[PDB]
């Protein structure tokens, strides 16, 4: 029997079943292995409001806790991006004599750092206690708390109204959006905005990039779903922008209903989504057929390659890759190990399928399976050596192909 929509409570129509999955970032020490968590990863569309979402939630505190392993400042290009975000806010929203910006999911303080440094009052919400502490050491004010209604309301009471509430790669992790927006209601000034950027459903379908579907991406936002969501909560979609990062995102700007005028980009994106059928169950079924084809093809290839004695190695032990390995039944018998630059992932086995993770230097095989497809260019150039040697790259986004 079907899931209830986490926004409006109506029935969700499941369109893709990705099977039993581990938590995407629980890399196993061989010393433990035993009590590995699995859940059923599948995706559906609310029948009333069209919000695309997972049909089983992972409990928030099993993902967001004291050992949260994703550190934002690992990425130089993401450090640059969030500096730019900070500068953009200071030029446009945080222009007053004593403004205030709240960030949901501030992580190691990669964006709020630049706001603090501009002398602007701020507060991060970061429930993962470890990274929260990194943000604090860097001067950012942080509450080690989940942003929701009550926690947002107590910040209003002690610190006054916010001009901006920002969330980057965070809103799609939070099923309880109503509580989030009751929080925003309490906390924003009359003209304030909620601004969030997350993986975009349009790019997922166009690219068949189904490895964007894993535990921490409860929602696959579009302009259409976000607009309806907003409307339900007394908000309004007033700006949108497409971002190239993390495989394709949109940054959505909401204000309170009737408070701001929507930009021409909003209507434009809404019409694009409409003519492309992005709101149709039927389109999402085509996507799921395309995903099955990718699986069929990727498996057939890897098995052909093993029968012919070609060694295959994985490149990039991405959080996304968990979905591909578990969905495709790819274990050590089809890919011997995965090269990764993160030392907290090395000396360990990948979530669910338990591929050994070895350092980058281990790379120098006949074929390399490129899991970090969103950094393909960078990777293939760094490793020209390999492909000069007759090495070949198997990619599965947007299709199974070799290069
Ligand atoms: N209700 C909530 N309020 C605030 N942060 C939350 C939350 N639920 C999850 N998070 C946090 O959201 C983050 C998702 S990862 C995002 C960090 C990233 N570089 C960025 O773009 O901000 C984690 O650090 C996690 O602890
Ligand atoms: C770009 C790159 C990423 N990786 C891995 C590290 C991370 O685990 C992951 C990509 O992180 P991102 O999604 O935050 O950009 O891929 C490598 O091992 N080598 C590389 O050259
Ligand atoms: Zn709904």
């Amino acid at each position: 029997a079907p899931a209830r929509c986490r926004v409006c409570g109506d029935t969700v129509d499941e369109f893709l079943d990705l099977g039993r999955q581990p938590l995407s970032d629980r890399f196993l020490t061989p010393a433990d292995t035993d009590g590995e968590f699995f859940y059923r990863l599948a995706v559906g569309r609310c029948h009333a409001c069209g919000m695309v979402q997972l049909t089983e939630e992972v409990p928030r505190h099993l993902m967001f806790h004291e050992e949260y392993p994703y550190h934002s400042s690992g990425s130089s290009v993401m450090r640059e991006h969030f500096a730019m975000v900070a500068r953009d806010f200071l030029a446009t929203e945080l222009t007053g004599p004593d403004p205030f910006v709240v960030e949901i999911g501030c992580n190691d303080g990669i964006m709020l750092r630049a706001v603090h440094e501009a002398g602007v009052r701020h507060l991060g919400f970061e429930p993962s206690a470890g990274v929260a502490e990194v943000a604090r050491s860097r001067g950012v004010r942080v509450r080690t708390e989940f942003f929701e209604k009550a926690t947002a309301t107590a910040v209003r009471e002690s610190e006054g109204p916010a001009d901006v509430i920002y969330a980057a790669n965070t809103m799609c992790h939070i099923p309880y959006l109503e509580s989030v927006f009751q929080g925003a209601d309490a906390l924003l000034g009359p003209d304030g905005v909620v601004v969030f950027e997350d993986p975009y459903l349009g790019d997922i379908v166009a690219k068949t990039s189904f490895d964007q579907i894993y535990d921490e991406h409860f929602y696959l936002f579009s302009a259409g779903s976000v607009a309806a969501m907003a409307e339900r909560f007394g908000f309004e979609l007033v700006d949108v922008e497409r971002l190239p990062v993390h495989g394709g995102e949109v940054r959505y700007t909401l204000a309170r209903r009737g408070a701001r005028t929507p930009t021409e980009a909003v209507g434009r994106l809404l019409a694009e989504e409409r003519e492309q059928g992005l709101d149709d169950l039927a389109t999402l079924r085509t996507f799921a057929a395309n995903v099955h084809t990718v699986r069929d093809e990727l498996v057939a290839l890897l098995t052909r390659l093993r029968a012919e004695g070609h060694r295959v190695v994985g490149y990039g032990a991405t959080a996304k890759s968990a979905t591909v390995t578990n969905f495709c039944g790819i274990g050590p018998d089809l890919v011997s190990f995965v090269c990764d630059t993160t030392p907290g992932k090395q000396h360990r086995l990948t979530p669910g399928k338990h591929l050994p993770v070895r350092p980058a230097e281990a790379f120098a095989p006949d074929y390399a399976l490129l899991f970090a497809w969103n950094h393909a260019e960078e990777i293939m150039a760094k490793e020209q050596e390999f492909h000069q040697a007759g090495g070949r790259w198997i990619l599965y986004v947007p299709e199974v192909h070799i290069r």
